[PDB]
């Protein structure tokens, strides 16, 4: 087997003692239950705001802390474990979410990063991985394919605002008291374990509306175009973050490198459903500004040995049979 | 006269009404009263958290209302008078305050603006002038002397991450909303009209221990520099950023252009204050990593035709006029 640095670079992790913020939701719940099956003892801190417990994989050494990051009382409570391992992946849910709530937005990705990392602080950690953006970084003045040094201070939603104020702070920390932190650019993450909803991502919603037999609404004219990465490679990118050196004090974008237009993502979507009703065409969603997004995965290869494994149509696959097979408590469970 | 810019683009104020939040502070007293002599009626907002009610310049047309811009009801109180402009200098104050004081710099800085231009963009203005900084855009990897396109997401406190903040916000309203905004990075802001205190910059707190006859205490060993900018120089720049149309949208240094070394500044004050207590070494202070400090001011003269009229050494005797003149007043106000 080629898989030496995935396997064995990972055993790192066992008997560590990680606390993963947002870890009920579709990121955190696959990270959890990768830390979970390498031996961690994993804390997740999760206010359910965009989630459900259902969603939590089931293991012993998996300790669930319903709370918010903005409570300094719960704050506590999981920080005197003291964590050797920090994912903070809790956030106020994206771009329409936090145009429509900027102020909930700013306490949440703000206050609340900088929180968690005022208590990581004093415990000390061995890293600290944060989930960044390349929608929130990369604006319409950086270059196709994006690289890491090429970002924006011109930014379209608070969402995009608050992902970057995050890496802000975190390289404040960094910087001032030497914390070994991570900035981790996801590219539109997709795969199992994302619920549907209102203010959700664009595959899971389609394929709700797909099994429902309904038309796809697509906001454009179908040519706009995304580096959709699946929650896999997500993962096993973050926890080569957690323990390569040269990681430390780093953002890098975790993406695909390729790109597929909102057309094919549907056609593919209504083809694995037998979905009759096709697609309709509605108007762009008026922040919706940065029509294409290419990442650069390049530094990414160079310092964790990161290569996605899971193809687009791939990707579909796993999601569509996650959704079959927990078809029931999604229908429960979505909110639009 | 060679000012006919100067003069009758600022014609344009007469009549008008200005907001300005931290109006009571050293650029705020100073812009005040020169917006009143140009005609405006001004609205100050300022809850005297770092500065005290006398520093404000005696005009009928100016008003002060005490008060905080966190609170939504004395925001509703000015913006239902409908202000044309909006100058916000309103920040919690500065490097070392932000290090201490981490969350409610970034409630005041981040929530604060954020406020601000929420009700900027529910009555409309005709320009939004917020008071970036040099210090909070650039960074160790920025190339001096500093150019407004290369700004960095490296910075060394929480004070340097929120006035970059403000930019990401002020940005987002002109990119979704069309609000005119524009980001003025100023350079070590100096002049009458800052009273010294713990938490205050050098020059002031400086003029106060020579004039009392001490060492001044050097943090670092004096070969650090800074681009130091008379205020009266500032409020010329701000008050052009109101009126041209081809500051919409931009970010603009307005610094001096040169660069003084501590050790020199140091020898000014204490030579025009007599101090005979000469200079005393103590180490640098550990968030001050950018001892360097130099802007490069050819974008404001070519948008703005800014111009500095005051040298540093004629800015220092104003400064020194200003403390003699309001010794009794000062010595009463200062905090340590
Ligand atoms: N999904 C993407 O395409 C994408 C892209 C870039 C970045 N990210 C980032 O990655 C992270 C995880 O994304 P995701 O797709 O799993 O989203 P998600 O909504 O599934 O996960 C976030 C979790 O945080 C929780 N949360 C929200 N506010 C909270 C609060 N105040 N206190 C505590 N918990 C709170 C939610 O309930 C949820 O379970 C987020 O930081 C997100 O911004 C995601
Ligand atoms: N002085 C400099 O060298 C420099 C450099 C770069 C940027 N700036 C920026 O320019 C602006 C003005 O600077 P300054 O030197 O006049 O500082 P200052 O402290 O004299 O002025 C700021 C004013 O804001 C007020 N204020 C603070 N918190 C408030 C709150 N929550 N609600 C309402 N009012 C509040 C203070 O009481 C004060 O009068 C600030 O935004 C500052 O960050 C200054
Ligand atoms: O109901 C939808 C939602 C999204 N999209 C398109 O899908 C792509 C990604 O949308 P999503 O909201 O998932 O992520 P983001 O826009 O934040 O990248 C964008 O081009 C959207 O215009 C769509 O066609 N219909
Ligand atoms: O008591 C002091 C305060 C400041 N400085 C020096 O003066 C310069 C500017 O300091 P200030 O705090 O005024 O502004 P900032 O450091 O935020 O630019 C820096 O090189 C400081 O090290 C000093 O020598 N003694």
């Amino acid at each position: 087997h080629p898989f030496t640095m995935i396997m064995d670079e990972f055993r790192a992790y066992d008997g560590k003692c990680v606390l993963v913020t947002g870890g009920a939701g579709c990121v955190g719940s696959n990270l959890t239950g990768n830390l979970a099956k390498a031996g961690a003892n994993v804390i997740i801190l999760d206010n359910l705001s965009s989630s459900y417990e259902w969603n939590i994989p089931e293991y012993e050494n998996i300790e669930f802390v319903k709370g918010d990051i903005l409570d300094d009382e719960v704050l506590k409570r999981v920080f005197k474990e003291r964590p050797d391992y920090v994912f903070h992946l809790a956030a106020h849910f994206a771009n329409q979410n936090s145009v429509d709530n900027p102020e909930k937005d700013l306490l949440v990705n703000g206050l609340g990063i900088l929180k968690v990392l005022e208590y990581a602080q004093l415990v000390g950690v061995e890293r600290f991985v944060y989930s960044s953006s390349g929608c929130g970084v990369y604006g319409l003045d950086s270059k196709i394919p994006f690289e890491e040094h090429d970002i924006s201070i011109s930014l379209h939603t608070p969402y995009q605002v608050t992902k970057l104020l995050g890496e802000l702070y975190t390289n404040y920390f960094h910087n001032l008291y030497e914390m070994p932190i991570v900035n981790a650019r996801f590219f539109n993450v997709f795969g199992p374990g994302e619920v549907p909803g209102k203010y959700r991502n664009v595959i899971p919603n389609f394929f709700y509306w797909a099994m429902n037999q309904q038309p796809l609404p697509i906001t454009g004219d179908g040519s706009e175009t995304r580096d959709w990465t699946f929650v896999e490679d997500i993962v096993r990118g973050l926890m080569a973050m957690g323990v390569r050196r040269e990681a430390i004090g780093e953002a890098i974008n975790l993406g695909s490198g390729t790109e597929h237009q909102v057309i094919e993502m549907a056609g593919i979507i209504n083809e694995l459903t037998e979905n009759p009703a096709g697609v309709v065409y509605r108007p762009r969603r008026d922040w919706d500004a940065k029509t294409r997004l290419l990442s650069s995965i390049d530094k990414a290869r160079r310092l964790l040995d990161y290569e996605p494994q899971v193809s687009f149509r791939e990707g579909l696959e796993r999601t569509h049979r996650w959704f079959t097979e927990n078809w029931e408590l999604i229908r429960k469970s979505a909110e639009f």
